C-alpha cells in the first residue's frame, strides 16, 4: 500500500508500533466482498461476444428502435448472467475454504502469564512464537532460543527456494544464554530490521538489549532468520515475528490472482466479429439499393435487430454447459485420482500446450536420496549385491577374536563412516529418555542430521551394512561393529566442504592402534590428480554419472607420528597470520593432498517419483518441449536431468559459464551457437546478464535446443522465462510445480498445474489444476485436454451452422415470398423456434470421442495434430458456412417450388424439412456412438410428432397427415443432406485420418 520503511520491533509487546501491519493471512482469492460484482461483470462484458447481447437489450428502451417483446431480450441474458455469477461465487467460497487449513493452524505464544495457544492468522508483529519439530514456520521470525544444547538448528527450505540442502541457523547470543524462556519477556530489547523486500537469501538487522549495564548490539544476517514456509527439522525454537501477511518473503515473491481466458474462447470471440461484420456489410449495401430514402438509419438497426440471431445466445449457453461437463469428467476419472479443477473455464487449453516448464525438487523427485552403487575397481556392488558386503564386514569382526577382498571392502566402508559431517541425535521415544538412549545407543531413537542429504544417505548405508556411527563430538567419533565393540576415534583436523574446493577431508587417530589416517572425498574432477595412478577411476566415473548418479571419490593416506607434527606445527602458523590467510592456509593443505591411495567410488541417487521417465518420453513424442527451471544447485540438477532422461544418453550437454558483463555474454552465446543438437545448462546469475543484453539472441538459441535446464532460479526469473516464451513464440505454455517458489510462474503461464507438496500446499492452492502425482500429467493432456478441445470445436461450429441455416432460410422467405407483410414476422419467429427440437441432440456432442483413452495414451503423435489448430480454423469455418447457405436455400426454394399453395402449407414443409435435416446432420458428425446420443435423437423425433398431433386436432392442419406431404418433405431432406452424406464417405477413402488407422 505504501513505501516500505524500516521497523523497530520490540520483544513481546505487539503494541509499541508506529504503522499498522497487515494480517498474517494467505489469500488466493480474486475478489473481496466489495470488488466481487464489479469484477465479475467487467470481466464478462468487456468482450464483444458478451457485450453484443447487452447492447441488443438496451436498444429496446428506445421506442423507435423497438422490435418484439421485451422479455425475449432479457430472460436469456438474465439466465446467462445468473450462471456466471453463481459459477464465480462457488469458486471463491471454496478458495476461501481451502485457505482455512493453512490459516487456522495452532501454534504457541509466550505471554507474561505463560504459554497460550494462537492461530496462524492471529499472529502479530512482535509476538514470541514457539515452533516445534517438523512444523511449518507461520511468519518471518528471528531465531532467539533453542531447546538443544548444541545451540543451533537445521531448516528445510525446499518449499521456499527449492534447495535440497538443510540450512544451519544460530540464535541470538544473548537470548540463548538466558536461564529460562520466559526471561525473554523481562528484558528491554528490540530488533531493528530493514524494509520488506523480495530477496530471500539476504537480511540486514540489529539486535539491541537496553537492560544490560553494558548495552549489547548484535548484527543479524540470514543465519539468524526463520522465514515463513520453512520447516524446523530439530527441536523446538523460539522467535520474534518481524513480517506478517503480504510482507512475507514468500508472499512478496507471488503475484496477485487473475482471471484467465482460454485461447479457444479468444477465437470464438473473433468469429463473432466476422459474423457481425458480414451482417453490417449487407445492411449498408442493402440501403444503397434504394439510393437512400430518408431515415436510412432507422432501417439499418431494424435490419440488424431482425437478423440479430446470426449470433445465437445458445453459443454462450452451450459452451458454458459444455465446460461444466468437462470438469465433471476430470474430477471423477479414477485413473488420475485426486485431481481438482480450480479454474473450470479453461479445460480446452490442456490440449494445445507447446512448452512445459517444470520444477525439479518435489515435482520430479521424491526428495529422498539412497545409496545405490559401490565400485572397488575390480568389482562393483549394487542394491542386489549388498548382502555380500555385509558378509565381508562380518567376516573381519567375527575373526577379530577368532590383500583379500574382505580387507578391501572393510577399508572402503570404514572411510565412508568417518569422512563426513553427520552427527547422531537421540530423542525420547516416550519410555526411554534422551539422556538414557544416548548411553545405551538405541537405534530406534537415533536420527542422522547434516547439511548434505548425500552424507546422511551414505551413513545410513553403512549402518545397514555393519558399521554404525553411534556418537560424535567436535573431537571424537564412535563406531559400532557387528560384534558390538565400540571403536573410538579422535578428530585432529577437519576440512569442511566448500563449493569452490568441491572436496572434504578429515584427519583421525585410532585410539586402539594409535595410527593416524587422512581421509579425503570429493568430485572426480578435483580428485583425479590427488590420487595415485590408476586405469579405472575416470572410465567408471563417466559410466556412473551417465546413469544419473552422484559420484564421489574416496582416498586414503596413512600418516606417521612425524609427518603430522611437520603439518600441525605448520598448519597453525598459517592460522595466526594477518596477511592473506586464505591463500596461506590453502597452500599447506594441498601439500598433504598428493599421492593418496584410491579406495572406492560411491554413487548416490535422488529418487524420482513414480513413472517419471515414461511420462517425459510421452510428452516429448507429442511435440511438447520440456524445460527444467529449478532453484537448486547446478550439480544436483544435472544428475536429475540425466536420471529422468530429460537429456538423452547420447545427447551432448553444454554448460554455460559464469558471465558477468555484456562482453563475456556475447562470447559465450557465440560459443553455444557453434554446437549442434546440444542441451543447455545455465545458472540464474549468468541468465540475468544474458537476458539483459541479448534477450532476443538468447531466446532464439534456446528454442532450437532439445532441452534447457536453468538452475538456481529466483521466483521472478522463472516467471520471466515463461513470459518471454509467450511473447517470442506466440504459443501456449504450461508450468508445473509444488513449492511456494513456483507460484509466480504458475500464475504467469497459460495453464498452471500445481503438484501437492509433502510439507506445503501453496502451489496447489494457486493453480488452475491440482494433481497429486507427476505421472497424472500425461493423461490430463492426451485424454482430458484433447477431448475438451475437440468437443468444444465441434459443438461451437454446429450451433453457428444451425443459426446461419435459419438466417439464410428467413432471408429467402422475406424476399422471394412477400417482400413485405405483417404476417411474415409471425413466420419469421416460427422458423427460429425450430431449435427447440434440436436442443438435446446437439448438446450430446460433448459425449463424442474419436479414439479410446488407451489409444491416445499409446500414440502421442495424435496430440501434434491439435498443435496445428486443425479442430477450429478458417478452413473448417468456411466449409461450415458454405453448407449452411446451401442447405438453407435448398429447403426454402424447394418449399416454394414443390408446393406453392398457401403460407400455412409452406411453413409446414420447411419447418419439418429443417428438423429432420439437423437431426441427420448430428448423426453424420458423430464418430463414436453413445447410448445417450440414441435416446436424444429419438426423443426429439417423438416430441415433434407429438407436437404435430396435438396441434393437428386443434388447428385445422390435416394437410400434414397425408401422402402428398410425405414425398415433398422427403425429397427436400434428401437433396439437402445426402450430398454432404456422400462427401464424408469419399473423405474416408481418399484422405483417411490418422486416428482411423
Ligand atoms: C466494455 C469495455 O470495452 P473497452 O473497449 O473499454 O475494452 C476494455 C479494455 N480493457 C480490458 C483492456 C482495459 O465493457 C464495459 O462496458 C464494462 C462492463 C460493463 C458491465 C455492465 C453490466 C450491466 C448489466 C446489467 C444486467 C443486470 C440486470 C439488469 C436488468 C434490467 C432490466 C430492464
Ligand atoms: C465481411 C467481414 C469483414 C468486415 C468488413 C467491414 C465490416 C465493418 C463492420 C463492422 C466491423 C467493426 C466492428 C467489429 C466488431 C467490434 C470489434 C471490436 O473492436 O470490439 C471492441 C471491444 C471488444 O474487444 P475484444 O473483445 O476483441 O477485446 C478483447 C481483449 N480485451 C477485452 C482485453 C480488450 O469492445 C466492444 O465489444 C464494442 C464493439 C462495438 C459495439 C458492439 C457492436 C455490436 C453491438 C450492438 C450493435 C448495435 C445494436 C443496437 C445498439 C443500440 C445502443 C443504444
Ligand atoms: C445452472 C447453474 C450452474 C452453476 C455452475 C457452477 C457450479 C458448478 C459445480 O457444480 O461445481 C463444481 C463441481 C464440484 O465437484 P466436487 O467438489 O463435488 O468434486 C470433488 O464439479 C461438478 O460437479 C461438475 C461441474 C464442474 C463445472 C464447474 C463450472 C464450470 C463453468
Ligand atoms: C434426458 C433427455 C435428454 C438428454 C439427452 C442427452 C443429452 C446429452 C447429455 C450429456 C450428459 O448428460 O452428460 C452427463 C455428464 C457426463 O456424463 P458422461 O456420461 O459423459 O460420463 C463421463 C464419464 N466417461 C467420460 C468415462 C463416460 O455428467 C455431468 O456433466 C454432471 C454435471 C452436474 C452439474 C449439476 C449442476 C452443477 C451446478
Ligand atoms: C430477468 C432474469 C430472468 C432469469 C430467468 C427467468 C426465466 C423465465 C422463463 C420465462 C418463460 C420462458 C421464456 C423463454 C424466452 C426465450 C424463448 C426462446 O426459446 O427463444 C429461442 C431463441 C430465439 O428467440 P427469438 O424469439 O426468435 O428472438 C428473441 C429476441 N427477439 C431477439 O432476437 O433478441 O433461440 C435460441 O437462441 C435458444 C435459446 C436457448 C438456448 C438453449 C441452448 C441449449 C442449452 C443446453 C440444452 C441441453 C442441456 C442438457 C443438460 C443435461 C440434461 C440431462
Ligand atoms: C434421422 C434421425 C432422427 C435418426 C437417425 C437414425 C437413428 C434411428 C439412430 C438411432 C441409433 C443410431 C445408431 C446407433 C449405433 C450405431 C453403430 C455405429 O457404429 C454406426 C451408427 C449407428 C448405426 C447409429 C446410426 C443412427 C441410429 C440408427
Ligand atoms: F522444487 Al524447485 F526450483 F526445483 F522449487
Ligand atoms: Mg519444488
Amino acid at each position: 500500500g505504501g513505501e516500505a520503511r524500516p521497523r523497530t520491533v520490540w520483544l513481546g509487546h505487539p503494541e509499541k508500533r508506529d504503522q499498522r501491519y497487515p494480517r498474517n493471512v494467505i489469500n488466493n482469492q480474486k475478489y473481496n466482498f466489495f470488488t466481487f460484482l464489479p469484477g465479475v461483470l467487467f470481466n464478462q462484458f468487456k468482450y464483444f461476444f458478451n457485450l453484443y447481447f447487452l447492447l441488443l437489450a438496451c436498444s429496446q428502451f428506445v421506442p423507435e428502435m423497438r422490435l418484439g417483446a421485451l422479455y425475449t431480450y432479457w430472460v436469456p441474458l438474465g439466465f446467462v448472467l445468473a450462471v456466471t455469477v453463481i459459477r464465480e461465487a462457488v469458486e471463491e467460497i471454496r478458495c476461501y475454504v481451502r485457505d482455512k487449513e493453512v490459516n487456522s493452524q495452532v501454534y504457541s505464544r509466550l505471554t507474561a502469564r505463560g504459554t497460550v495457544k494462537v492461530k496462524s492468522s492471529n499472529i502479530q508483529v512482535g509476538d514470541l512464537i514457539i515452533v516445534e519439530k517438523n512444523q511449518r514456520v507461520p511468519a518471518d521470525m528471528i531465531f532467539l532460543r533453542t531447546s538443544e544444547k548444541n545451540g543451533s538448528c537445521f531448516l528445510r527450505t525446499d518449499q521456499l527456494d527449492g534447495e535440497t540442502d538443510w540450512k544451519l541457523r544460530l540464535p541470538v547470543a544473548c537470548t540463548q544464554r538466558l536461564p529460562t524462556a520466559a526471561d525473554l519477556l523481562q528484558i528491554r530489547s528490540y530488533v531493528y530490521a530493514e524494509e520488506p523486500n523480495i530477496d530471500i537469501h539476504n537480511f540486514v538487522g540489529t539486535f539491541t538489549r537496553e537492560d544490560s549495564d553494558p548495552p549489547i548490539s548484535e548484527s543479524l544476517s540470514i543465519e539468524n532468520t526463520l522465514w515463513a514456509g520453512t520447516v524446523v527439522a530439530s527441536g523446538t525454537v523460539v522467535g520474534v515475528v518481524l513480517y506478517t501477511g503480504r510482507e512475507l518473503r514468500s508472499v512478496m515473491n507471488t503475484s496477485n490472482p487473475r482471471s484467465k481466458i482460454g485461447l479457444f474462447d479468444l477465437e470464438v470471440n473473433c468469429l463473432t466479429k466476422i459474423l457481425f461484420g458480414a451482417l453490417v456489410v449487407v445492411s449498408l449495401v442493402m440501403v444503397a439499393l434504394q439510393h437512400f430514402a430518408g431515415r436510412w438509419y432507422l432501417q439499418i438497426i431494424r435490419f440488424l435487430l431482425l437478423f440479430s440471431n446470426i449470433i445465437p445466445i445458445s453459443l454462450r449457453v452451450n459452451l458454458d454447459m459444455g465446460k461444466i461437463v468437462y470438469s465433471w469428467v476430470i474430477r471423477r476419472d479414477s485413473k488420475i485420482p485426486g485431481t481438482v479443477v480450480r479454474s473450470s473455464t479453461i479445460p480446452e487449453q490442456l490440449g494445445r500446450i507447446s512448452y512445459l516448464l517444470t520444477d525439479k525438487t518435489g515435482t520430479l523427485t521424491q526428495n529422498e536420496m539412497i545409496f545405490k552403487r559401490l565400485h572397488l575397481g575390480t568389482v562393483a556392488y549394487g542394491l542386489d549385491s549388498m548382502d555380500e558386503v555385509q558378509s565381508h564386514i562380518f567376516s573381519i569382526y567375527t575373526q577379530q577374536s577368532q590383500r583379500t577382498m574382505s580387507s578391501r571392502v572393510h577399508e572402503a566402508v570404514k572411510a565412508i563412516a568417518l569422512c563426513h559431517n553427520v552427527t547422531p541425535v537421540y530423542e525420547s521415544n516416550g519410555v526411554t529418555d534422551q539422556a538414557e538412549a544416548e548411553k545405551q545407543y538405541e537405534d530406534s531413537c537415533r536420527v542422522y542430521q547434516a547439511s548434505s542429504p548425500d552424507e546422511v544417505a551414505l551413513v545410513q548405508w553403512t549402518e545397514s551394512v555393519g558399521l554404525t556411527l553411534v556418537g560424535r563430538d567436535q573431537s571424537s567419533m564412535q563406531l559400532r561393529t557387528p560384534g558390538d565393540q565400540i571403536l573410538n576415534f579422535t578428530i585432529l583436523q577437519i576440512f569442511p566442504f566448500t563449493y569452490e574446493s568441491k572436496r572434504m577431508g578429515i584427519i583421525v587417530r585410532d585410539e586402539s592402534t594409535g595410527e593416524i589416517t587422512f581421509y579425503m572425498k570429493g568430485a572426480d574432477v578435483v580428485m583425479a590428480g590427488i590420487v595415485q595412478y590408476n586405469d579405472w577411476l575416470e572410465e567408471e566415473c563417466g559410466n556412473m554419472a551417465r546413469e544419473g548418479l552422484r559420484v564421489l571419490v574416496v582416498a586414503k593416506k596413512s600418516l606417521a607420528e612425524e609427518q603430522y607434527q611437520d603439518f600441525e606445527a605448520r598448519y597453525v602458523q598459517a592460522k595466526l597470520s594477518v596477511h592473506d590467510r586464505s591463500l596461506k592456509v590453502a597452500t599447506v593443505i594441498e601439500s598433504l593432498e598428493m599421492e593418496m591411495e584410491l579406495l572406492c567410488l560411491t554413487g548416490v541417487e535422488d529418487q524420482l517419483q513414480a513413472d517419471v521417465r515414461p511420462t517425459l518420453e510421452t510428452l516429448r513424442n507429442a511435440g511438447i518441449k520440456v524445460w527444467m527451471l529449478t532453484g537448486d544447485k547446478l550439480e544436483t540438477a544435472t544428475c536429475t536431468a540425466k536420471n529422468a532422461h530429460l537429456v538423452t544418453r547420447n545427447q551432448d550437454i553444454h554448460v554455460f559459464r559464469l558471465v558477468t558483463n555484456r562482453g563475456e555474454a556475447h562470447l559465450e552465446l557465440n560459443a553455444f551457437r557453434r554446437k549442434h543438437d546440444c542441451a543447455l545448462v545455465i545458472s540464474g546469475d549468468s541468465l540475468e546478464v544474458c537476458l539483459k543484453y541479448y534477450e532476443y539472441e538468447f531466446m532464439e538459441l534456446a528454442c532450437q535446443c532439445p532441452a534447457v535446464v536453468c538452475c538456481r532460479c529466483a521466483p521472478t526469473q522463472k516467471a520471466q522465462i515463461v513470459r518471454l516464451l509467450q511473447e517470442r513464440t506466440g504459443k501456449l505454455t504450461c508450468a508445473v510445480g509444488d513449492g511456494g517458489n513456483d507460484v509466480s510462474m504458475i500464475q504467469e503461464s497459460d495453464c498452471g498445474v500445481g503438484v501437492e507438496g509433502k510439507e506445503g500446499k501453496q502451489a496447489s492452492l494457486a493453480a488452475d489444476f491440482s494433481i497429486t502425482q507427476f505421472k497424472h500429467l500425461g493423461r490430463l493432456l492426451m485424454v482430458h485436454g484433447r477431448n475438451s478441445y475437440k468437443r468444444s470445436a465441434a459443438l461451437s461450429q454446429f450451433v453457428i451452422h444451425r443459426s446461419l441455416c435459419i438466417s439464410t432460410m428467413q432471408a429467402v422467405f422475406s424476399s422471394v415470398f412477400y417482400f413485405a407483410s405483417v404476417p411474415l414476422y409471425q413466420g419469421f419467429l416460427i422458423i427460429g423456434y425450430s431449435t427447440i427440437y434440436t436442443m438435446f441432440p446437439v448438446f450430446s456432442l460433448v459425449l463424442d470421442k474419436d479414439v479410446k483413452s488407451e489409444v491416445a495414451m499409446l500414440y502421442p503423435e495424435l496430440y501434434k495434430d491439435l498443435l496445428k489448430g486443425r479442430p477450429l480454423s478458417y478452413k473448417t469455418f468456411l466449409i461450415w458456412v458454405l453448407i449452411s447457405i446451401y442447405q438453407g436455400s435448398t429447403i426454402m426454394y424447394g418449399a416454394l417450388l414443390l408446393f406453392e399453395s398457401e403460407f400455412v402449407h409452406i411453413v409446414a414443409i420447411s419447418f419439418t424439412s429443417l428438423i429432420l435435416t439437423e437431426l441427420l446432420m448430428v448423426a453424420l458428425t458423430i464418430q463414436t456412438w453413445h447410448w445417450l446420443m440414441t435416446v436424444a435423437e429419438l426423443l426429439s423425433l417423438a416430441c415433434y410428432i407429438a407436437s404435430l398431433v396435438f396441434l393437428h386436432e386443434f388447428i385445422d392442419v390435416y394437410f400434414i397427415a397425408t401422402l402428398s406431404f410425405l414425398w415433398k418433405v422427403s425429397v427436400i431432406t434428401l437433396v439437402s443432406c445426402l450430398p454432404l452424406y456422400v462427401l464424408k464417405y469419399l473423405r474416408r477413402r481418399f484422405s483417411p485420418p490418422s486416428y482411423s488407422k
